[PDB]
């Protein structure tokens, strides 16, 4: 009997060699699952296909035809991206529900933020196009070189992210080569870039919320109510604290030291389910700076701010965050532990490149629901890398081109700029997603290592839009004094912590928090300090009674779901210890309410708020009313042009009664 | 399955009876592979299928609007996929490449031809007329006779490698299958309205291209059976390696097995072949005696537009250098390197192509083949019945039976010919099938009986001289002396004189040498007289085969269709819109508006049943 006692949840990866009977080694190391043809369609042809189907609905829409519920869908069609379903399914595994809450409790204060900022734009700079204009603009010339090296850094950083990520998981589940599968990805979102516009559309938007929140709905329906495997959320209490069990035997061949085994490091008393983890918190503050590095450098962002108006939708983003709070809860909490409830043969290194969720949706479903989840990640990352080569455009087409080129510049001299601009960077992270995977660097490992890179450049960038002394002297001395200041730090904290210095060592959980910490407390605390000293007084040159409305309902309002989901439900939290089987099924059920009153709103909301449009199309596609009305309309003019001559009426009434 | 040591991938096809672990005595030994009722629906079912599918696209362009892909439908026929896959079989690599040498020199040789006869003289609509236009009166029974019997060899070809493929694949009857085909084409040349229409030319590129990735990528990079540059390549040396183990039981002497002479060492990969060779001068004598002794190509050039005429020239030159290199060389060395029985007599007779595609892939694959030959059968079987009936028609009706041609005796006359050599040459594919000689007897006799005049035609239209006499003297001692020469190496030297004891290299070559040179020479001679007045060389060769592939099907299916990306557009806004109506109804909308205005009252009356409504 090679299952141990006390274990019979997972048989099919325990095979027998030379008595002992191993634990396997790996998940994906051996035969493929799906066929390599489907994974050449999805690479190359997800792309392309989502682009005619959205110009066809364009058409339709325009041919035709000629609020607070729809905002509110582009808001998670910017949020989300090939991060959420990968990297927030691997903090479940590393630790347990402290994962998939710390992830949301960070990534959910910058949809708050965003708002306050675009408030302060559209009554401080509503001509800016970009971020650097109100950047040169402002500062002199030497702060346009940084903060634009800084703004495209970042650009490079969540490509990258998006290519490590999105190959991985295709080169596991259909056997492909990896730099094969990668140097084609930055080609189907180039395309997409080019077939349909090249600007943000509300309607792309809702297909991607659409088709992620049904995925998610899926999945979690799978993992806890409809399964005959690890369905009703009480087998989930009893498989999980199996495993960390002290009972249990983890030495010697029984499981190796690069997997999951008895009890876990760090936690209360050793637990999946408390949540006292110390390798908790620590994902805590290091993400929440990462969570600046994006939503305050990103052109995309800020493209995105301009591009709405505010006036009557300050209201629909506040809704944009505590929607999208489900899809890293409900996703992360099935997805996430469900692969550790089942015992899968996971290991850490495998983890660290975005494979749970590929393993939990081959292991519970196959060859039907491995399809989804390449469909749900492929229009995260069509939807988020078809953004940031936006960004880039037009921030070279507006920063380096019509201003340091020629700035006697025609309408039609910058429309190819763009074109030539996002070809040769999408051909560009092609060749940087394959050197990237010879040297072994994973999604994971720059995920953290994003606020070390970056994050000098939050706060000078935050104080250019709220208190208007803003010292030109110091935003460039406090970014340079910043990220130099930081890497260091972190490479000398993992200099004598572990010995060597290597990918390895240099991320592991100590180094990139004191990175993190000396790289935005330093840059906006030397800024500070020459601010104080030579303030500018800028005079804000160089309806407003509904405008300041504005920042009063998401300042006021706006702080309580961001202590009432972070700071009260934590701390209510703590005194319960391991969870009891009547306290984690409480947890359950808000993970699928949250889901279900979650992807319910942005699925129906914008379709009751634009039924006027739906039913107008309708009316035309099948009916042949126009004709009609035409027809009525120049049989009316024929019977004005014979009531007034009287011959002919006689003549017409006597042809018609003979019919 | 008994594995003779060294051949793993040598499975079921050593045969296990008895013991006698040796191969067994043909792939197509009597057993059906697809079912007998497909091949009655393809013989007969497709070529009036590609018929009213090309007459509804042209309706269409018709009623809601109001030329680099035409050198290779006249080439693709059964002559580059059911015989360049056989010199691919007989002498390895060097093969598809001496075959594909006159397909450059024929289309530079057409282009020369078309920029010539727009310049001399642009009304002829056969060459049979320009004979006697320069030369005398009496040259007209001699180019007259040779071009119909370079139209009967050319059709016998097209026949005699359509007939066995179906009975080998669908097991038709081999005398069933060969009086029906020259009835489905006979059926599409009257169904077309005959003329040349550029539409069904696109639609045969499109498809012949479509099939050809489709069985290349089986061969090379996604095949689960046998693919890349060194798989092949080891397989390629193991089947032709110093060990034999094939001489009694393994291997009887007519299948593939052990090292061959000509190429170096026996070696399936080098240049060094006679082989190779001899089936060079042999094809080029060929290939000039089916551009210039053909009349088919001589019509073709009357369309002309000289400027994208040589612009297509170009383009499709290249395209159809690369399309015989591809297909010949992938279903050569899947026949080679795969373990496969093929009968010395089965390669000749154009079934190579067929066995590696029931074997890679299987049943699906069978089909693809089938159409991809049917489709390239019923398009130039078609063109040689209507340049027969261009060629008889206005040569034998017009100038000798009657003088005078009223509008309609012309259709009368040319559907006539048709309908008569569609079927009269059903019983000349029917008689030379129960006698032995298949495609390639006949691919090596065309340099005897054709060419013997083939150098007075190229000089007829291009020099100054070209005395009338030389003509008839050179035509008539060329052919008697190849068919002596032809006749008399295969007695002495060979011994017994057999069909299959005449269509040996030396015996042919020396034949279609002789046919050519005494001729020229004789023309020239009287015109003078009187003048009236390892793996890296394989995966080097397997890339660029790939390239030549790519830089292929890449640039004749799709340049089309922007070019005219108009037309397209506006035949489907024809059809799904009704855009038409509304373009009338608004403008009687607007000449109701221009009548009012000047009567005045009824403005202001009609405008209270507006706001009523």
């Amino acid at each position: 009997a090679c299952p141990p006692p006390g274990l019979g949840f997972g048989g099919e990866y325990y095979s027998v060699v030379d008595g002992a009977c191993s634990r396997d080694g790996s998940f994906f190391g051996g035969k493929p699952v799906l066929a390599q043809a489907v994974g050449y369609a999805v690479v190359l042809g997800f792309g392309a296909f989502f682009a005619l189907f959205t110009s066809f609905l364009v058409w339709l829409e325009k041919r035709y035809v000629g609020k607070t519920g729809l905002i509110a869908s582009v808001i998670v069609s910017q949020w989300t991206w090939a991060a959420t379903i990968l990297q927030s399914s691997n903090v479940a595994w590393q630790y347990g529900v402290s994962g998939p809450f710390w992830y949301a409790s960070g990534a959910t204060i910058q949809v708050l933020l965003f708002g306050v900022m675009a408030i302060e734009i559209k009554r401080k700079a509503p001509k800016a196009h970009t971020v650097c204009e109100i950047v040169r603009a402002r500062w002199g010339r030497a702060a346009h070189a940084v903060f634009l090296a800084f703004c495209l850094a970042t650009n490079v950083i969540v490509t990258a992210m998006l290519l490590l990520g999105g190959s991985a998981v295709v080169n596991a589940l259909t056997a492909i080569n990896v730099y094969a599968a990668s140097f084609l990805i930055p080609l189907g979102v180039v395309v997409y870039t080019l077939a349909g516009g090249l600007k943000a559309t509300f309607l792309a938007s809702y297909i991607h919320s659409v088709v992620v929140h049904v995925v998610l709905v899926v999945f979690v329906f799978l993992v806890y109510t409809s399964g005959n495997r690890l369905g009703s959320p009480r087998v989930v209490h009893d498989h999980l604290t199996a495993v960390a069990s002290a009972v249990r035997n983890c030495s010697a061949p029984l499981s190796h030291p690069d997997q999951a085994c008895g009890p876990v490091h760090g936690n209360f008393k050793g637990s999946y389910l408390t949540m006292l983890s110390s390798g908790g918190l620590v994902f805590g503050i290091i993400n929440i700076v990462g969570n600046f590095g994006t939503v305050f450098v990103d052109n995309g962002y800020w493209m995105s701010a301009i591009a709405a108006r505010p006036s009557s939708t300050h209201k629909g983003y506040l809704l944009g965050g505590l929607v999208w709070f489900a899809v890293p809860f409900s996703l992360a909490t099935s997805l996430g532990l469900g692969a550790l409830a089942l015992d899968l043969p996971i290991t850490a290194a495998e983890a660290a490149k975005g494979l749970v969720p590929a393993a939990t949706a081959t292991a519970l479903m196959g060859k039907s629901g491995s399809v989804l989840l390449l469909i749900m990640l492929f229009m995260a990352v069509t939807s988020a890398g078809s953004a940031e080569l936006v960004a880039v455009s037009s921030l070279c087409t507006y920063d380096i081109y019509r201003t340091y080129i020629n700035p006697d510049a025609t309408g039609e001299q910058i429309l190819r700029v763009s074109r030539a601009t996002v070809l040769v960077f999408g051909c560009l992270m092609g060749v940087l997603a394959v050197i990237l995977n010879l040297v072994g660097v994973s999604l994971g490992w720059l995920y953290l290592a994003m606020g070390v890179i970056i994050g000098s450049a939050v706060i000078p960038i935050a104080l250019l839009l709220l208190w208007r002394k803003a010292n030109a002297l110091g935003a460039i001395l406090g970014a340079v004094s910043g990220c130099v200041l930081g890497v260091t730090v972190w490479l000398s904290v993992a200099k004598v912590q572990y010995g060597r210095v290597d990918l390895d060592s240099t991320g592991r959980n100590a180094p990139m928090l004191a990175g993190n910490l000396v790289s935005i407390l330093v840059g906006g605390a030397v800024h500070a300090a020459c601010s104080l000293a030579w303030p500018q007084h800028y005079d804000w040159e160089s309806k407003e009674e509904r405008l300041v409305h504005a920042k009063r309902w998401i300042i006021k309002w706006g702080v309580a779901f961001t202590a009432v989901i972070a700071v009260v439900w934590p701390v209510l939290s703590l005194p319960a210890g391991r969870y009891s089987a009547g306290y984690f099924t409480m947890w359950a059920v808000i993970a699928i309410a949250w889901g279900t009153v979650g992807s319910a709103v942005i699925i129906f909301l914008p379709l009751v708020e634009s039924w006027d449009t739906i039913c107008k199309v309708c009316e035309g596609m099948f009916t042949n009313n126009a004709v009609y009305e035409r027809l009525d309309e120049m049989n009316l003019r024929l019977k004005a042009i014979m009531g007034d001559m009287p011959e002919a009426e006689e003549r017409y009434q006597e042809m018609q009664k003979e019919k």
